[PDB]
């Protein structure tokens, strides 16, 4: 169904773009190390 | 239809600003090198 | 419709206060780089 | 209705909330600066 | 209803989390500070 | 119903892992305090 | 159902990253101290 | 509600029609009683 | 909620006036048999 | 919205085509007096 | 969930109706014998 | 939407069968007037 | 999903009591024929 | 969607339970001419 559907592309989108913020956060440790 | 065409627009619109936040966080890590 | 328009309403309000965190994050940055 | 009543609320909680956030982002820059 | 009661339980259970993000990062201010 | 029961599961998952994530706040300025 | 399955996963999908960046988090606070 | 402010223009569109049938099998009794 | 009580009202209505369709049926009954 | 729009679609064509069969029951009634 | 037991009630209430009905027009065919 | 478009579907299905539901009843009337 | 199940017994739940309907009304052509 | 699949049994089952009424109402219609 279309709004089953939409709640997955909320699912994924968000995952998507949070999992980038953990990653840039990651670099950010990576920056203080060196 | 209208409700998983809402459903989407906030996928969209919180994917692009949680990116907004992940290259905020570069340009600390950015800061943090020197 | 009134669900399809409150929808439409998380995602402005969600996308404009998490832009808010961004330019905030911007911030520290320049905090950093001063 | 009482849906879009609820959801209305998620924006209003949520907007709010992730201000604080971004304040505090602000009370780190400000603290860096001095 | 059982859907919005639910809808206001996210309301609810996402600000009150992201208060406690939002004092975290005013400990971190307040560390940078000392 | 299920409906209720999944958005209940969003807020309770949802709080428990942003919770983490003060948490891990915390670290940062317990770190920089020491 | 598939609206309660699609919401479930949003639970699921979110929690998971938002604990990736709890975990990078601690990842910053390590480097903080030492 | 709007969805639920429509249920309830149902059930009085229905029941009234229903009764307009109730009535016309009366006008039908009626005749053949003469 | 707004939404199963205005179910309930079809329910309730809808029944009602088709037992007034059955109970003019009756009198039909009753007039052809005299 | 277009659930509700529908809806109420629902409700004037089952009003309409069951006060047809009302007409139709009182032309029967008709018949029956000559 | 509430609407699905709403929906079940209208199921019901509407068989147990139709089903008069139907006892009425076979006392109008015991009648017509007859 | 889709679920807009099927609830448009029973008010066309409903109302076209009892249309013709109300002209057998009025082949009964013409039938008795024979 | 429970509601598409409770709308599938909506379905099931009318279209047999119609049928009885259907059936009681042949009764009264044969009872008319005999 | 299941929802919008269910909505459409609706139409299906009452369009051809109430066809099965109009076809005995013309039986009956049939035997008076007789
Ligand atoms: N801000
Ligand atoms: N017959
Ligand atoms: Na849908
Ligand atoms: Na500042
Ligand atoms: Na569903
Ligand atoms: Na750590």
């Amino acid at each position: 169904g279309e709004i089953a559907q939409a709640l997955k592309e909320i699912a994924k989108a968000a995952a998507a773009a949070l999992k980038e913020i953990a990653w840039a956060l990651k670099e950010i440790a990576q920056a203080l190390k060196g």
